[PDB]
Protein backbone atom coordinates (compact mmCIF):
# COMPACT_ATOMS: atom_id res chain seq x y z
CA UNK A 1 0.00 0.00 0.00
CA UNK A 2 0.92 3.67 -0.34
CA UNK A 3 1.01 3.87 3.46
CA UNK A 4 3.65 1.16 3.65
CA UNK A 5 5.66 2.68 0.81
CA UNK A 6 5.67 6.12 2.43
CA UNK A 7 7.21 4.50 5.51
CA UNK A 8 10.25 3.41 3.48
CA UNK A 9 11.30 7.07 3.31
CA UNK A 10 13.74 6.99 6.21
CA UNK A 11 15.72 9.87 7.72
CA UNK A 12 18.64 9.51 5.31
CA UNK A 13 16.52 8.97 2.21
CA UNK A 14 14.73 12.25 2.93
CA UNK A 15 18.04 14.05 3.45
CA UNK A 16 19.43 12.78 0.15
CA UNK A 17 16.21 13.84 -1.59
CA UNK A 18 16.46 17.39 -0.22
CA UNK A 19 20.18 17.77 -0.92
CA UNK A 20 19.81 16.73 -4.56
CA UNK A 21 16.54 18.64 -5.06
CA UNK A 22 18.30 21.81 -3.89
CA UNK A 23 20.32 21.59 -7.10
CA UNK A 24 17.88 19.95 -9.52
CA UNK A 25 14.98 22.10 -8.37
CA UNK A 26 17.02 25.25 -9.05
CA UNK A 27 16.31 25.03 -12.78
CA UNK A 28 12.78 23.63 -13.10
CA UNK A 29 12.33 24.58 -16.76
CA UNK A 30 15.73 23.29 -17.82
CA UNK A 31 15.80 20.04 -15.85
CA UNK A 32 12.09 19.51 -16.44
CA UNK A 33 12.43 19.50 -20.22
CA UNK A 34 15.63 17.48 -19.91
CA UNK A 35 13.70 14.92 -17.88
CA UNK A 36 10.90 14.56 -20.45
CA UNK A 37 13.14 14.48 -23.53
CA UNK A 38 15.26 11.76 -21.92
CA UNK A 39 12.09 9.77 -21.23
CA UNK A 40 10.99 10.01 -24.86
CA UNK A 41 14.50 9.10 -26.02
CA UNK A 42 15.05 6.08 -23.75
CA UNK A 43 11.45 4.90 -23.89
CA UNK A 44 10.07 5.84 -27.30
CA UNK A 45 6.98 3.77 -26.50
CA UNK A 46 5.70 6.33 -24.00
CA UNK A 47 5.28 9.11 -26.56
CA UNK A 48 1.81 7.81 -27.44
CA UNK A 49 0.39 8.95 -24.09
CA UNK A 50 1.55 12.49 -24.87
CA UNK A 51 -0.34 13.01 -28.13
CA UNK A 52 -1.69 16.36 -26.90
CA UNK A 53 1.84 17.81 -26.63
CA UNK A 54 2.51 17.41 -30.35
CA UNK A 55 5.96 17.22 -31.91
CA UNK A 56 7.85 16.34 -28.73
CA UNK A 57 11.30 16.30 -30.37
CA UNK A 58 11.14 20.10 -30.60
CA UNK A 59 12.08 20.14 -26.94
CA UNK A 60 12.21 23.57 -25.33
CA UNK A 61 10.66 25.16 -28.44
CA UNK A 62 7.41 23.23 -27.92
CA UNK A 63 5.26 25.44 -25.68
CA UNK A 64 3.00 22.54 -24.60
CA UNK A 65 5.92 20.30 -23.72
CA UNK A 66 7.58 23.19 -21.91
CA UNK A 67 4.41 24.00 -19.99
CA UNK A 68 3.99 20.35 -19.00
CA UNK A 69 7.64 19.93 -17.99
CA UNK A 70 7.62 22.96 -15.69
CA UNK A 71 4.38 21.77 -14.11
CA UNK A 72 5.84 18.32 -13.46
CA UNK A 73 8.69 19.93 -11.51
CA UNK A 74 6.28 21.70 -9.16
CA UNK A 75 4.71 18.31 -8.44
CA UNK A 76 8.16 17.09 -7.34
CA UNK A 77 8.57 20.31 -5.36
CA UNK A 78 5.26 19.49 -3.69
CA UNK A 79 6.50 16.01 -2.73
CA UNK A 80 9.76 17.35 -1.30
CA UNK A 81 7.85 19.89 0.79
CA UNK A 82 5.58 17.20 2.28
CA UNK A 83 8.41 14.93 3.45
CA UNK A 84 8.03 16.11 7.07
CA UNK A 85 4.44 14.86 7.35
CA UNK A 86 3.66 11.42 5.85
CA UNK A 87 -0.08 12.08 6.17
CA UNK A 88 0.26 15.07 3.86
CA UNK A 89 2.72 13.32 1.56
CA UNK A 90 0.22 10.49 1.05
CA UNK A 91 -2.84 12.63 0.26
CA UNK A 92 -0.76 14.63 -2.21
CA UNK A 93 0.60 11.48 -3.86
CA UNK A 94 -2.90 10.07 -4.21
CA UNK A 95 -4.13 13.37 -5.70
CA UNK A 96 -1.60 13.23 -8.55
CA UNK A 97 -2.27 9.50 -8.94
CA UNK A 98 -5.90 10.10 -9.90
CA UNK A 99 -5.26 11.58 -13.35
CA UNK A 100 -2.55 9.04 -14.15
CA UNK A 101 -4.99 6.27 -13.21
CA UNK A 102 -7.52 7.96 -15.47
CA UNK A 103 -4.98 7.77 -18.32
CA UNK A 104 -4.35 4.09 -17.68
CA UNK A 105 -0.72 4.69 -16.71
CA UNK A 106 0.33 1.61 -14.75
CA UNK A 107 2.89 1.30 -11.95
CA UNK A 108 5.36 -0.35 -14.32
CA UNK A 109 4.79 2.44 -16.84
CA UNK A 110 5.25 5.15 -14.22
CA UNK A 111 8.47 3.47 -13.13
CA UNK A 112 9.97 4.33 -16.52
CA UNK A 113 10.79 7.77 -15.09
CA UNK A 114 13.59 6.39 -12.89
CA UNK A 115 15.97 6.15 -15.83
CA UNK A 116 15.61 9.85 -16.76
CA UNK A 117 15.88 10.89 -13.11
CA UNK A 118 19.08 8.90 -12.67
CA UNK A 119 20.51 10.60 -15.78
CA UNK A 120 19.63 14.19 -14.92
CA UNK A 121 20.99 13.39 -11.47
CA UNK A 122 24.29 12.07 -12.84
CA UNK A 123 24.63 15.18 -14.98
CA UNK A 124 24.74 17.17 -11.72
CA UNK A 125 27.27 14.88 -10.06
CA UNK A 126 24.76 12.95 -7.96
CA UNK A 127 25.39 9.20 -8.16
CA UNK A 128 23.51 5.96 -7.49
CA UNK A 129 22.93 6.84 -3.84
CA UNK A 130 20.70 9.72 -4.94
CA UNK A 131 19.13 7.87 -7.87
CA UNK A 132 18.02 5.18 -5.44
CA UNK A 133 16.59 7.72 -2.99
CA UNK A 134 14.44 9.16 -5.77
CA UNK A 135 13.43 5.66 -6.87
CA UNK A 136 11.99 5.19 -3.37
CA UNK A 137 9.97 8.40 -3.70
CA UNK A 138 8.68 7.30 -7.09
CA UNK A 139 7.74 3.97 -5.50
CA UNK A 140 5.27 5.78 -3.26
CA UNK A 141 3.37 7.00 -6.31
CA UNK A 142 3.62 3.56 -7.94
CA UNK A 143 1.89 2.08 -4.90
CA UNK A 144 -1.07 4.41 -5.50
CA UNK A 145 -1.47 3.41 -9.16
CA UNK B 1 -6.24 35.36 -25.76
CA UNK B 2 -3.83 34.74 -22.88
CA UNK B 3 -0.90 36.98 -23.87
CA UNK B 4 -3.19 40.01 -23.94
CA UNK B 5 -4.51 39.16 -20.50
CA UNK B 6 -0.92 38.73 -19.29
CA UNK B 7 -0.19 42.21 -20.63
CA UNK B 8 -2.33 43.50 -17.75
CA UNK B 9 0.21 42.17 -15.26
CA UNK B 10 2.24 45.36 -15.00
CA UNK B 11 5.37 45.88 -12.91
CA UNK B 12 3.38 47.04 -9.87
CA UNK B 13 0.75 44.30 -10.13
CA UNK B 14 3.55 41.71 -10.22
CA UNK B 15 5.20 43.36 -7.20
CA UNK B 16 1.94 43.17 -5.24
CA UNK B 17 1.49 39.52 -6.22
CA UNK B 18 4.98 38.49 -5.09
CA UNK B 19 4.71 40.39 -1.79
CA UNK B 20 1.36 38.91 -0.77
CA UNK B 21 2.40 35.41 -1.90
CA UNK B 22 5.44 35.66 0.36
CA UNK B 23 2.90 35.44 3.17
CA UNK B 24 0.03 33.48 1.65
CA UNK B 25 2.27 30.85 0.12
CA UNK B 26 4.12 30.24 3.41
CA UNK B 27 1.31 28.00 4.68
CA UNK B 28 0.04 26.21 1.59
CA UNK B 29 -1.93 23.58 3.51
CA UNK B 30 -3.65 26.08 5.80
CA UNK B 31 -4.33 28.80 3.24
CA UNK B 32 -5.15 26.34 0.48
CA UNK B 33 -7.90 24.68 2.52
CA UNK B 34 -9.15 28.10 3.64
CA UNK B 35 -9.52 29.09 -0.02
CA UNK B 36 -11.50 25.96 -0.90
CA UNK B 37 -13.75 25.98 2.16
CA UNK B 38 -14.49 29.67 1.58
CA UNK B 39 -15.37 28.93 -2.04
CA UNK B 40 -17.76 26.21 -0.87
CA UNK B 41 -19.34 28.38 1.81
CA UNK B 42 -19.80 31.41 -0.47
CA UNK B 43 -20.81 29.52 -3.62
CA UNK B 44 -22.37 26.25 -2.50
CA UNK B 45 -23.14 25.36 -6.12
CA UNK B 46 -19.43 24.84 -6.86
CA UNK B 47 -19.43 21.72 -4.70
CA UNK B 48 -21.13 20.00 -7.64
CA UNK B 49 -17.78 19.75 -9.44
CA UNK B 50 -16.05 18.21 -6.43
CA UNK B 51 -18.00 15.00 -5.83
CA UNK B 52 -14.71 13.05 -5.87
CA UNK B 53 -13.46 14.89 -2.74
CA UNK B 54 -16.30 13.39 -0.68
CA UNK B 55 -17.42 15.01 2.56
CA UNK B 56 -16.07 18.52 2.04
CA UNK B 57 -17.62 19.48 5.39
CA UNK B 58 -14.69 17.88 7.25
CA UNK B 59 -12.46 20.53 5.73
CA UNK B 60 -8.81 20.06 6.71
CA UNK B 61 -9.50 16.58 8.11
CA UNK B 62 -10.68 15.36 4.72
CA UNK B 63 -7.55 13.85 3.15
CA UNK B 64 -8.88 14.24 -0.41
CA UNK B 65 -9.71 17.93 0.08
CA UNK B 66 -6.39 18.58 1.81
CA UNK B 67 -4.55 16.88 -1.04
CA UNK B 68 -6.35 18.98 -3.65
CA UNK B 69 -5.90 22.22 -1.70
CA UNK B 70 -2.16 21.83 -1.28
CA UNK B 71 -1.76 20.95 -4.95
CA UNK B 72 -3.75 24.03 -5.98
CA UNK B 73 -1.28 26.21 -4.09
CA UNK B 74 1.63 24.85 -6.12
CA UNK B 75 -0.15 25.90 -9.30
CA UNK B 76 -0.21 29.44 -7.90
CA UNK B 77 3.44 29.07 -6.83
CA UNK B 78 4.14 28.11 -10.44
CA UNK B 79 2.35 31.23 -11.72
CA UNK B 80 4.15 33.53 -9.30
CA UNK B 81 7.51 32.09 -10.34
CA UNK B 82 6.80 32.66 -14.06
CA UNK B 83 5.62 36.28 -13.80
CA UNK B 84 8.78 37.72 -15.39
CA UNK B 85 8.67 35.61 -18.56
CA UNK B 86 5.33 36.00 -20.39
CA UNK B 87 6.13 33.06 -22.70
CA UNK B 88 6.57 30.64 -19.79
CA UNK B 89 3.65 32.06 -17.80
CA UNK B 90 1.39 31.63 -20.83
CA UNK B 91 2.34 28.02 -21.60
CA UNK B 92 1.95 27.15 -17.92
CA UNK B 93 -1.44 28.87 -17.71
CA UNK B 94 -2.66 26.99 -20.77
CA UNK B 95 -1.38 23.70 -19.35
CA UNK B 96 -3.54 24.10 -16.23
CA UNK B 97 -6.48 25.31 -18.30
CA UNK B 98 -6.78 22.03 -20.19
CA UNK B 99 -8.20 20.01 -17.31
CA UNK B 100 -10.61 22.77 -16.29
CA UNK B 101 -11.93 23.04 -19.85
CA UNK B 102 -12.33 19.26 -19.84
CA UNK B 103 -14.46 19.59 -16.69
CA UNK B 104 -16.52 22.20 -18.50
CA UNK B 105 -15.57 24.90 -16.04
CA UNK B 106 -16.28 28.27 -17.69
CA UNK B 107 -14.41 31.54 -17.19
CA UNK B 108 -17.33 32.93 -15.17
CA UNK B 109 -17.43 29.82 -13.00
CA UNK B 110 -13.65 29.95 -12.52
CA UNK B 111 -13.97 33.62 -11.56
CA UNK B 112 -15.82 32.66 -8.38
CA UNK B 113 -12.41 32.06 -6.77
CA UNK B 114 -11.88 35.83 -6.57
CA UNK B 115 -14.16 36.25 -3.57
CA UNK B 116 -12.29 33.58 -1.54
CA UNK B 117 -8.91 34.98 -2.56
CA UNK B 118 -9.96 38.42 -1.34
CA UNK B 119 -11.07 37.07 2.04
CA UNK B 120 -7.93 34.99 2.52
CA UNK B 121 -5.77 38.00 1.65
CA UNK B 122 -7.74 40.15 4.07
CA UNK B 123 -7.17 37.52 6.77
CA UNK B 124 -3.47 38.32 6.45
CA UNK B 125 -4.26 42.03 6.24
CA UNK B 126 -3.72 42.60 2.53
CA UNK B 127 -6.29 45.11 1.33
CA UNK B 128 -8.17 45.75 -1.91
CA UNK B 129 -4.94 46.76 -3.67
CA UNK B 130 -3.71 43.16 -3.43
CA UNK B 131 -7.12 41.64 -4.15
CA UNK B 132 -7.26 43.54 -7.45
CA UNK B 133 -3.77 42.35 -8.35
CA UNK B 134 -4.83 38.74 -7.83
CA UNK B 135 -8.02 39.30 -9.81
CA UNK B 136 -5.79 40.20 -12.75
CA UNK B 137 -3.76 37.00 -12.40
CA UNK B 138 -6.98 34.98 -12.32
CA UNK B 139 -8.12 36.88 -15.42
CA UNK B 140 -5.15 35.46 -17.32
CA UNK B 141 -6.40 31.91 -16.74
CA UNK B 142 -9.96 33.01 -17.53
CA UNK B 143 -8.71 34.16 -20.93
CA UNK B 144 -7.62 30.58 -21.63
CA UNK B 145 -11.01 29.14 -20.61
C1 LIG C 1 8.06 11.77 -11.31
C2 LIG C 1 7.03 11.33 -12.22
C3 LIG C 1 5.93 12.05 -12.68
C4 LIG C 1 5.26 13.09 -12.10
C5 LIG C 1 5.56 13.75 -10.75
C6 LIG C 1 4.13 13.40 -12.95
C7 LIG C 1 3.32 14.52 -12.78
C8 LIG C 1 2.32 14.91 -13.68
C9 LIG C 1 1.54 16.11 -13.55
C10 LIG C 1 1.56 17.08 -12.38
C11 LIG C 1 0.77 16.20 -14.65
C12 LIG C 1 -0.11 17.40 -14.97
C13 LIG C 1 -1.47 17.33 -14.29
C14 LIG C 1 -2.40 16.33 -14.94
O1 LIG C 1 -2.91 16.62 -16.04
O2 LIG C 1 -2.61 15.25 -14.35
C15 LIG C 1 1.02 15.03 -15.45
C16 LIG C 1 0.41 14.75 -16.68
C17 LIG C 1 0.67 13.60 -17.43
N1 LIG C 1 1.48 12.56 -17.02
FE1 LIG C 1 2.62 12.44 -15.40
N2 LIG C 1 4.04 12.52 -14.02
C18 LIG C 1 5.16 11.71 -13.88
C19 LIG C 1 5.49 10.65 -14.73
C20 LIG C 1 4.72 10.25 -15.81
C21 LIG C 1 5.03 9.11 -16.66
C22 LIG C 1 6.24 8.19 -16.51
C23 LIG C 1 4.05 9.04 -17.60
C24 LIG C 1 3.97 8.24 -18.75
C25 LIG C 1 4.38 6.87 -18.86
C26 LIG C 1 3.11 10.10 -17.28
C27 LIG C 1 2.03 10.41 -18.08
C28 LIG C 1 1.32 11.59 -18.00
C29 LIG C 1 0.43 12.05 -19.05
C30 LIG C 1 0.00 11.28 -20.31
C31 LIG C 1 0.04 13.29 -18.71
C32 LIG C 1 -0.88 14.18 -19.53
C33 LIG C 1 -0.11 15.03 -20.52
C34 LIG C 1 -1.00 16.03 -21.24
O3 LIG C 1 -1.85 15.59 -22.04
O4 LIG C 1 -0.84 17.24 -21.00
N3 LIG C 1 3.53 10.86 -16.20
N4 LIG C 1 1.97 14.21 -14.83
C1 LIG D 1 -6.95 29.97 -8.21
C2 LIG D 1 -7.64 29.17 -9.19
C3 LIG D 1 -7.50 27.79 -9.35
C4 LIG D 1 -6.34 27.10 -9.51
C5 LIG D 1 -4.92 27.66 -9.45
C6 LIG D 1 -6.70 25.72 -9.77
C7 LIG D 1 -5.78 24.68 -9.84
C8 LIG D 1 -6.12 23.34 -9.97
C9 LIG D 1 -5.17 22.24 -9.96
C10 LIG D 1 -3.66 22.36 -9.94
C11 LIG D 1 -5.89 21.09 -10.01
C12 LIG D 1 -5.29 19.69 -9.98
C13 LIG D 1 -4.81 19.25 -11.36
C14 LIG D 1 -5.96 18.92 -12.30
O1 LIG D 1 -6.58 17.86 -12.12
O2 LIG D 1 -6.22 19.73 -13.21
C15 LIG D 1 -7.28 21.47 -10.11
C16 LIG D 1 -8.33 20.57 -10.17
C17 LIG D 1 -9.67 20.93 -10.21
N1 LIG D 1 -10.15 22.23 -10.27
FE1 LIG D 1 -9.11 23.92 -10.29
N2 LIG D 1 -8.09 25.56 -9.80
C18 LIG D 1 -8.58 26.83 -9.50
C19 LIG D 1 -9.94 27.15 -9.40
C20 LIG D 1 -10.98 26.27 -9.66
C21 LIG D 1 -12.39 26.62 -9.58
C22 LIG D 1 -12.95 27.98 -9.18
C23 LIG D 1 -13.11 25.50 -9.89
C24 LIG D 1 -14.50 25.29 -9.99
C25 LIG D 1 -15.56 26.23 -9.78
C26 LIG D 1 -12.11 24.46 -10.12
C27 LIG D 1 -12.43 23.12 -10.26
C28 LIG D 1 -11.53 22.09 -10.32
C29 LIG D 1 -11.91 20.70 -10.30
C30 LIG D 1 -13.32 20.11 -10.34
C31 LIG D 1 -10.77 19.99 -10.19
C32 LIG D 1 -10.71 18.50 -9.93
C33 LIG D 1 -10.69 18.22 -8.44
C34 LIG D 1 -10.71 16.73 -8.13
O3 LIG D 1 -11.70 16.06 -8.48
O4 LIG D 1 -9.73 16.24 -7.52
N3 LIG D 1 -10.80 24.93 -10.00
N4 LIG D 1 -7.43 22.86 -10.09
Amino acid sequence: SVYDAAAQLTADVKKDLRDSWKVIGSDKKGNGVALMTTLFADNQETIGYFKRLGDVSQGMANDKLRGHSITLMYALQNFIDQLDNPDDLVCVVEKYAVNHITRKISAAEFGKINGPIKKVLASKNFGDKYANAWAKLVAVVQAAL
